[PDB]
């Protein structure tokens, strides 16, 4: 917690430094309140004195703003879900606004925030340590982030701090880095036609029969799937190999970023992030083939420890694609 906290010149604030020039805090609160939450009036206190004139904040909460000219009109605002991501598109027009912002002076300074700054700001700060060059893979820009923000020490496994979605939207970035030339990549018409669960056994029912299937394009749901009875899909349970395989009825065409959620009846499947067991967010320009397939340790709400009792080490989740191009 001596990381956590920033102490110095009669200042007390869930503030840090991850470099001299790229700040990571918790959000700016209303009201005088220091205990576990910083105050908005001591937040715009410290960035007038230790950075006059050469300060930008980013607000990453869909959920929160507040005055912004408390802070000078020098606030911009990303969109984002707590337990979410941000959009492709949101994420690169960021890092833009950062990058311009960063270049015209030596001693400008960005100070990234969320909710308790951990999750969502770490999407952020990360793709941004990979934009000015300081790490050259995502895996290294966010065990970095950890270093300096929680308790992890960089050696050890990667685990907490970030989503396991939050985890796969760095890496977004640095494939579009690396192979796009931080360019958005081309759009990708597609359409899901089936998904397949692996090491089903204890997952709820444990046959699939609880199971349903949302999925939501541009805060909207575009289609819902319920197992057992056939709703917009077609239920196969595989009791030998320990695996689900449902045809998906009806979808519309997707593009862009999709959150897909899947929700049970079964009270015996706990709900961790987002009001349910398990969900994932995948770009569709950014599949690869007919399919996407992702581990454990890559879905939303298993990728914790504490849920490897119901999510086993073979669990896998597995979207079916039909090409939507003209």
């Amino acid at each position: 917690q001596n990381k956590r906290r920033y102490r110095k010149d009669g200042f007390d604030l869930d503030l840090t430094y991850v470099t001299d020039h790229v700040i990571a805090m918790s959000f700016p609160s209303s009201g005088r309140q220091s205990l576990f939450r910083n105050p908005i009036g001591e937040v715009s206190r410290f960035f007038k004195t230790k950075h006059p004139d050469k300060f930008r904040i980013y607000n990453l909460c869909s959920e929160r703003g507040y005055d912004e000219t408390k802070f000078d009109n020098h606030v911009y605002r990303v969109m984002i879900d707590d337990h979410n991501v941000p959009t492709l598109v949101d994420l690169l027009k960021f890092i833009d606004d950062a990058k311009v912002w960063m270049t015209s002076d030596p001693d400008h300074v960005i100070a990234i925030h969320s909710k308790g700054g951990k999750g969502r700001t770490g999407t952020l700060v990360s793709s941004w340590l990979l934009e000015d060059g300081k790490f050259d893979t995502a895996k290294e820009a966010l065990e970095y982030f950890g270093s300096r923000r929680t308790d992890f020490e960089v050696g050890d496994v990667f685990q907490g701090v970030e989503t396991a979605s939050q985890i796969r939207y760095v890496g977004y970035f640095e494939k579009i880095k690396k192979n796009y030339g931080g360019q958005l990549p081309p759009m990708k018409k597609l359409k899901v036609t089936g998904v397949t669960i692996t090491a089903i056994q204890g997952v709820g029912r444990g046959n699939g029969s609880d199971l349903s299937m949302q999925i939501v394009s541009e805060r909207q749901e575009v289609l819902l799937c319920k197992f057992a009875e056939g709703y917009n899909c077609a239920l196969q349970y595989d009791a030998t190999d320990d695996c689900v395989t449902c045809e998906v009825k009806n979808c519309p065409v997707l593009a862009g970023d999709i959150k897909v959620r899947f929700m049970s009846t079964s009270k015996s499947l706990p709900r961790g992030y987002d009001n349910c067991p398990f969900y994932f967010w995948f770009n569709t320009s950014l599949v690869e083939g007919d399919h996407v397939t992702l581990k454990r340790e890559e879905i939303d709400n298993p990728h914790k420890k504490k849920t490897w009792k119901i999510y086993r080490d073979n669990f896998t989740v597995k979207l079916t694609f039909s090409d939507a191009e003209d």
